[PDB]
């Protein structure tokens, strides 16, 4: 009776990348099909602009600002921060207490001490830990043998990581068919350095050329070892995204062949905005590491056949904080002691209206030290206030009339500015928001 | 009558590298000759364990902790810090006010905003700015065309940077022979990535093999793209250091051919300890980025024929703070308004005794974020207290009996511990020492 929950999170996948989100270059048929079988959110948010902090929001269901991880965890030597299993009842653990078998396939990025790994996925209670990082991922390795994933000791010659990751998801499904299960499918894709199988790269090179003219693929991308430019379409990103799409298809197949598709919930998400000179954030401002819409707005598709109406579009603000209470309602559990900063979305998923509760972000960039990106932000309705700390200033946008955040309203609407500043300052005190790292 | 001052600073050159400092592998004949013509210091210190902070101590003559630059300046986007010409009467400017023509050849690392460059060597008053960095140096480029030095628009095919730098020093000497001059010769060597001319590399490869056996050079160093290992002798470092040595020779020649060697002061120094898996810090603990002796103890040779007794060894603690008041005494000037944290060494250079005033370091690693290296330190006489902040603790060493800092005395000598802690805490308040960057 308790539904299976499959949470599929891409890495650094931008708002503008999916077919269902307006992209005519990339091919995401299976994710488009998931979109036509589910609810697509146009204003879904990561609770942070970067990997580790967003991933902490999901597993804790607490504001990154409260947890004290607001930026990516660097190598062991550069941080005293990690997610402590003795400090939080994590999402996997709450679903265990609801009778679920729990599993993670892939990226943790919530402990970078690989000597002890006291904050690793296993230490956090996961019943199955499949292909998690065994050292600092950095630029990664998408081809077997997988240099950041020791526990993938066996694999096929030149095996592509996304393909392995999704094969492990299918297997995990097959093996645990008899009982409720939570599968956290944490893709290493589409993280730089960009790498995909040869045939897929070729396909999107040929598709690039057919569009920008013969030889243009070679032109903008041997010269390109990192496969990056200011040109919107990226054949490497496309080819990596296709590999993800096929993987989502294979998971969708496995659910039918095993007869679980009826009572299995599928979520597709991304941990932060697309990376500059790589990802497509459509008309949204900036991207990864910024609190501008491009760094925090994410594709979100929730499928639950019968319970969620297919091919629906939802325009209400939601965030990565919401998954924890939503999965706990879906699994028939209550928040046992641990406080939660998100909201159950089941009502919204079933057709209900939104409460318009304010949403908060804090980026003091403790790890990147990006002084110009150091900021805090509040969204209430269509109004978004960002507070910047280097070059101190307040910026106000109406995301309805100005989704690209191109027209600052702060001086033209001072009453709304003052009102969102109050909510933001009160929040910063509530969560004991870390001061930004400046002179 | 006013002496010429030539300040030759190597980058990341360790205490254990020079012939005069015990090295039997590297060849430094000209620096050994400078050692036999001057005073060699065995306990000379950089005021900081890393580039930018030590270089600020020299140009300001103020504690890095006071200036607010205690760690290297990263790329523009990662910092709001720079050395502000409106905040400090810099060393070059104080010598200008004493009737000197001032010149810098090479590395600044006191502003990383290359868009405006409001804190660049020219903005700081240097009459001649020769081959300074035009973008973030990072791993550098020692072969013309010099990718980090735009203002070296002309040069010979495959020209080696250290050779160019020293040719510019000779020229600068020749051109400004008629008047007093200050030449700040800031070498990019021996900074990683390690690179030297082919013949010099070969020489030290052959010398490596002759010592560790045939083929061992190839063995420990194509496999080695960064030319680094745990083996003490490094043929790349040797070959780079030889290039520096020859350059010092060429400067020594030029002074005689132009008849200035009599009233020209030569200093050879290094900005911080040797880099791990690259530099030799002899028996000293750790290296670059640590306040252990290996990160802060530097070769120092001061030559001034007649005024300074040749082939002398001085065991009294000195630091990079001392150059500013020492050059100002040598040039007949007084500290005009600007406060100074160092001491005139002319008395010590002329045979006089040392006052044993305490010496201070503060490394909160604002840029590296090295949590285990985050510390503050005081030296008085032979006693050195380090205070560590990650894993909070006090460490006490007797540098006379324990120069390798292998035997912590803190619990065995609590009265001395308490006394140095007092001096260190009082100092931290005086300079408003930045809190380290932790959870
Ligand atoms: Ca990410
Ligand atoms: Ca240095
Ligand atoms: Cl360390
Ligand atoms: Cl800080
Ligand atoms: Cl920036
Ligand atoms: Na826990
Ligand atoms: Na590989
Ligand atoms: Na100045
Ligand atoms: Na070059």
């Amino acid at each position: 009776r308790k539904p299976n929950i499959i949470f599929i999170m891409a890495d650094d996948l931008g708002w503008g990348e999916l077919g269902s989100y307006g992209n005519t270059f990339n091919e995401t048929p299976n994710l488009d099909r998931l979109s036509a079988q589910g609810m697509r959110f146009t204003q879904a948010y990561a609770a942070a602009p970067v990997a580790s902090p967003t991933r902490a929001s999901i597993m804790t269901g607490q504001y990154p600002a409260r947890v004290g991880i607001t930026d990516f965890l660097p190598e062991d030597e550069k941080t005293d921060r990690w997610l402590d299993p003795t400090k939080y009842v994590t999402l996997n653990e709450a679903l265990s207490a609801s009778g679920y078998h729990t599993g993670i396939v892939g990226k943790w990025h919530l402990d970078t001490d690989f000597k002890l790994n006291k904050g690793g996925p296993k230490a956090h209670g996961f019943n199955e830990v499949i292909g998690t990082e065994s050292e600092y991922i950095a630029d990664g390795d998408y081809f077997f043998p997988y240099s950041k994933i020791a526990s993938f000791d066996k694999g096929t010659a030149n095996e592509y990581l996304t393909d392995r990751q999704c094969a492990e998801a299918n297997a995990f499904i097959t093996r645990n068919r008899e009982k409720p299960f939570f599968l956290y499918l944490s893709l290493y894709s589409v993280h730089t350095r960009l790498e995909a199988p040869v045939q897929l790269v070729e396909k999107y090179k040929q598709k690039f050329d057919q569009k920008y003219g013969t030889g243009k693929a070679e032109q903008f991308f041997a010269n390109n070892v990192r496969h990056e430019s200011a040109q919107r379409d990226n054949p490497w990103l496309a080819a990596m995204l296709e590999s993800i799409d096929t993987g989502v298809g294979g998971i969708m197949k496995t659910l039918r062949e095993t007869g679980l598709a009826e009572n299995t919930i599928i979520v597709f998400f991304s941990d932060n905005g697309g990376a500059g000179k790589a990802g497509n954030n459509a008309h949204l401002r900036a991207g990864k590491t910024w609190l501008y819409e491009g760094g925090i707005r994410e594709p979100l598709i929730v499928s639950w056949p019968g319970k969620i109406k297919g091919n629906t579009v939802n325009d209400n603000p939601v965030t990565s904080l919401d998954f924890y209470p939503t999965f706990l309602a879906a699994a028939g559990g209550k928040p046992t002691g641990g406080r939660l900063d998100g909201h159950n979305l089941m009502p919204l998923l079933r057709g209900g209206r939104a409460s318009g509760r304010p949403l908060f972000w804090h980026y003091p960039s403790e790890t990147g030290k990006w002084v110009n990106r150091m900021s805090s932000a509040v969204r209430e309705g269509n109004y978004k206030l960002l507070e910047f700390y280097n070059n101190p200033r307040l910026e106000l946008y109406d995301l309805q009339n100005d989704p690209s955040e191109s027209h600052n309203l702060a001086t033209d609407r001072p009453a709304e500015t003052a009102r969102l500043k109050k909510l933001l300052e009160d929040w910063k005190k509530e969560v004991n928001a870390e001061a930004p790292h400046l002179a």
